[PDB]
């Protein structure tokens, strides 16, 4: 893969994310570096209205314009949601809303916190010579002390890295179908399933680094957005850029490319059917980095791996393709049980609509067996 922005060690994650902005943007990072306290003390919101509108002409490289997208997104959620107790701002100050919107249209992303910001670009290594383990990693920004933002953002990022071992096989899968090497394709399909069989064990780390009550009551509030939300029934006013209020969806892992790139690979038509679940995942491709959004396009253009395995009558190929699909069904089933412990049960002490979305997705993945 070339120019699709896919590292081979971390995958869709941003490799070596930049931690510090230039000196010119010291007013921004100081606000973002100290979000837990500026929110509790009620100082944040005024300190955004007391900002001087800066210019993005001094963010040059890729890793700057991404971290600035991470900084102005963490700030925007804190301004809009405040302490996370219902008090909602409907207007975003123009001295920060303009450079955010200026930077978004440069990266073809929407002006809101997305999966690619606080998961894929929000990380670093403690010791830069030790492996990618939860113990050697940390996040760049949090929202509130005790929000379990580290365990949430990082366990998701570690799954994104276990999937990288399977994405470097994708070119060898398509080559083996054009040059027609059945034995090479079977090796590839079995290797992909093995990588997805190992990623399921990374999902277990969520139980030692995230709290149910602190995720439901606290963290889920700051990752929310303004789209069909009664708290901003019309949307958010981005002062300076649009005279109209705009609606953008909140933080969702439907913007994640890992589990989508395999549905596209294995021919699972998750994005067809005109349902609420099929609609949601296609819309969330606009919240994806344009290179990752284009890599998924190139996968949907290549010939189907399903319509190839099904056309040869090869009991060895069918059982390997089912190994890939059964690996996805297990991941999503474990993921479903996590939402039960972390959303449904806490809400019993809004969610049913969400757990139905995953069951629709898990079932479609499971109907694609052979
Ligand atoms: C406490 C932990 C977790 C909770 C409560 C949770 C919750 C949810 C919910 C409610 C949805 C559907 C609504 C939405 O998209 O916002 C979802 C979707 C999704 N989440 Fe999670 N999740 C957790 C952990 C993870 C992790 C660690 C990953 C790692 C990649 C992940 C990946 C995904 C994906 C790919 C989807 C899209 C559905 C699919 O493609 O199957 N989730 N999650
Ligand atoms: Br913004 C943002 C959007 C999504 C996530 C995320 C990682 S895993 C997971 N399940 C549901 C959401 N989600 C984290 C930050």
């Amino acid at each position: 893969s070339k120019e699709y922005h896919i590292d081979e060690e971390v995958g869709f994650a941003l490799p070596n994310p930049q931690e510090n902005l230039p000196d010119f943007y010291n007013d921004w990072m100081f606000i973002a570096k100290h979000l837990p306290d500026l929110i509790e003390s009620g100082q944040l919101r005024e300190r955004v209205e007391k900002l001087n509108m800066l210019s993005i002409d001094h963010l040059t490289d890729h890793k700057s314009q991404r971290l600035a997208r991470l900084v102005l997104g963490c700030i925007t959620m804190a301004y809009v949601w405040g302490k996370g107790h219902g008090d909602v701002r409907k207007v975003l100050p123009r001295n920060i809303a303009v450079p955010y919107c200026q930077l978004s249209k440069k990266l073809e992303l929407p002006p809101i916190l997305v999966y690619a910001d606080c998961v894929l670009a929000n990380w670093k290594k403690k010791d830069p010579n030790k492996p990618l383990t939860y113990e050697n990693m940390d996040v760049l920004f949090s929202f509130r002390d005790g929000d379990c933002s580290k365990g949430f953002f990082l366990v998701s990022l570690l799954v994104e890295i276990a999937a990288a071992s399977a994405i470097k096989v994708i070119p060898t899968v398509f080559k083996a179908m054009q040059m027609q090497e059945r034995d090479t394709l079977l090796k590839a399909l079995l290797e992909i399933a093995s990588c997805l069989e190992k990623a399921l064990q990374v999902f277990h780390q969520i139980h030692d680094h995230v709290n149910p009550k602190a995720f439901f009551s606290v963290l889920r509030i700051y990752l929310s957005g303004w789209k069909g939300n009664p708290q901003l029934s019309d949307g958010l006013v981005y002062e300076g850029f649009w005279e109209d209020p705009k609606e953008f969806a909140g933080g969702s892992a439907g913007q994640s490319s890992v589990f989508q790139c395999f549905d596209v690979l294995l021919g699972i038509q998750q994005t067809a059917g005109g349902g609420h679940a099929a609609q949601f995942l296609q819309d969330m491709r606009r919240y994806m980095p344009p290179a990752h959004r284009n890599f998924l396009c190139s996968l949907e253009s290549n010939p189907s791996v399903r319509e190839f395995v099904l056309s040869k009558g090869d009991a060895g190929l069918r059982e390997a393709y089912d190994a890939c699909v059964k690996a996805l069904v297990s991941l999503r089933s474990y993921h479903l049980q996590i939402v039960t412990k972390y959303i449904l049960i806490p809400a019993s002490q809004g969610g049913t609509d969400l757990m139905n979305f995953l069951k629709t997705v898990r079932s479609t993945t499971e109907k694609s067996l052979l």
